[PDB]
């Protein structure tokens, strides 16, 4: 039996109203000695906070079990290390995981729209572009919308480190150029631990 | 026990005739009680010889790194053959058999604009130059920036990302001196994707 940890989402640990989670899957979960425990440390404390999933199947005909551990915005946003401590007799080795959120001096994200190129008007559809850089960590959340409405038709490409050792990103948002020159305004809304409140939008229009 | 990776040829490789296109099949977590691993290789099911098999060199994991290299011809790949290695080992409960080709489907003409740095991005020191790919097909595409026939070498550019049409988008960025921009100094974007004309194109960006 293999361990895989995974962090919360960014969205989730930004906004005090969500919730965020640390999710640790066991994948190679085995008919046989299926019994899968789950301790959880915070900063290598004890909590009890967590509560197991169901199992679930596969083509494979192999078991996969998943621990979910609700977090503290600040606990994560602090470093706090997060050890999810895997006992299972299927295999002798007790495997354990660690995480935490990436170290270092967070840095303001830098939110650029750009309109679409001249050429682009030929077709039919545009694209809007977002471009957000000199932001670190890596976790950082964008999204669309226009007249207080989100859009859906966008897809950000994943962070990418920078020579400075910051990363950047873009968000495509692709509309009808009938929405674009009609003189619609449309915003790139961007999250992230180093704005003020956690979020920053910017306009694009004709 | 041992492990087998199948790595396909750099995209800039199978565009070009004049360099050369190759497929490397690395072998990993070999024993020294059978350190000797066999490579075949298939190109559409026919058994192929051509391939120069690296002499077996030892790690200090105490396991060996094995490497066979299958020079492809560009059309070959293009074409959408299929490679597969099959490593053979005394340790392997049965041979492991890797295939490697060209993502199957309909090739797609990336479209390419150059995109001005912001305006509020003029306040700072250093500017960014965005290249803009879109609508191609398949993921296999390569984007350099140049400034009067020189590699300006300044410059990051995302991974494809897969569109909601089934094409994939990419962004290119150029960061540059924000005194080499407004100079007028003339920056060009380059593309290089099977489903353009001479597999290359150049879209031009300056101060207007
Ligand atoms: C003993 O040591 C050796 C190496 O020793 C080295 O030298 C000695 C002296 C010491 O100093 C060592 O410290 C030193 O490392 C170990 O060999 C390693 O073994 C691991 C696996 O156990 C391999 O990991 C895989 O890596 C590949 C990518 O490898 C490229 O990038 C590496 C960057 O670090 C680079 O080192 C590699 O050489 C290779 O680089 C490429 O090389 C080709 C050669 O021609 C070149 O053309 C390329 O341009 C070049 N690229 C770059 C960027 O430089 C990675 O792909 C693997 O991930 C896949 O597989 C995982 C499961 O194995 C899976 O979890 C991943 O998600 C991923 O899955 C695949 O995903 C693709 C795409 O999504 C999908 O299509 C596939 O289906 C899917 N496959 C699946 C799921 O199976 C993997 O991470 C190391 O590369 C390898 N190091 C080498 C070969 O140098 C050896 O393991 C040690 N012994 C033991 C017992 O562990
Ligand atoms: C029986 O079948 C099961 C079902 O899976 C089948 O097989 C799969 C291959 C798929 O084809 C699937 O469709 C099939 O149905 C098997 O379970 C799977 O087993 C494989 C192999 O063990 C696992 O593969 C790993 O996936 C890792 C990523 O997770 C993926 O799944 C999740 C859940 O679907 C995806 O979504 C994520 O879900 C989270 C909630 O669980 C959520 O919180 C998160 O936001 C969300 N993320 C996203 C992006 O959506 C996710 O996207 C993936 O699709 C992947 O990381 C593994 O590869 C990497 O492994 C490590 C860990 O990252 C990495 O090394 C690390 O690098 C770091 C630097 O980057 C270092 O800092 C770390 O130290 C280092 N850690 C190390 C070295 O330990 C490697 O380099 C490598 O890149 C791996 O690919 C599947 O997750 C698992 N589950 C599923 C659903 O597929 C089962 O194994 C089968 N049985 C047997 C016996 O094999």
């Amino acid at each position: 039996p293999s361990v895989f940890l995974f962090p919360p989402k960014p969205k989730d640990t930004l906004m005090i109203s969500r919730t965020p989670e640390v999710t640790c899957v066991v994948v190679d979960v085995s008919h046989e000695d299926p019994e899968v425990k789950f301790n959880w440390y915070v900063d290598g404390v004890e909590v009890h906070n967590a509560k197991t999933k169901p199992r679930e199947e596969q083509y494979n005909s192999t078991y996969r079990v998943v621990s979910v551990l609700t977090v503290l915005h600040q606990d994560w946003l602090n470093g706090k290390e997060y050890k999810c401590k895997v006992s299972n007799k299927a295999l002798p080795a007790p495997i354990e995981k660690t995480i935490s959120k990436a170290k270092g001096q967070p840095r303001e994200p830098q939110v650029y729209t750009l309109p679409p190129s001249r050429d682009e008007l030929t077709k039919n559809c545009v694209s809007l572009t977002c471009l957000v850089k000199g932001f670190y960590p890596c976790d950082i959340a964008v999204e669309w919308e226009s007249n207080g409405q989100p859009e859906n038709n966008y897809k950000t490409t994943p962070p990418v480190l920078d020579s400075d050792g910051s990363f950047f990103l873009y968000s495509k948002l692709t509309v009808d150029k009938s929405r674009w020159q009609q003189g619609n305004v449309f915003s790139c809304s961007v999250m992230h631990e180093a704005l003020h409140n956690h979020y920053t939008q910017k306009s694009l229009s004709l």
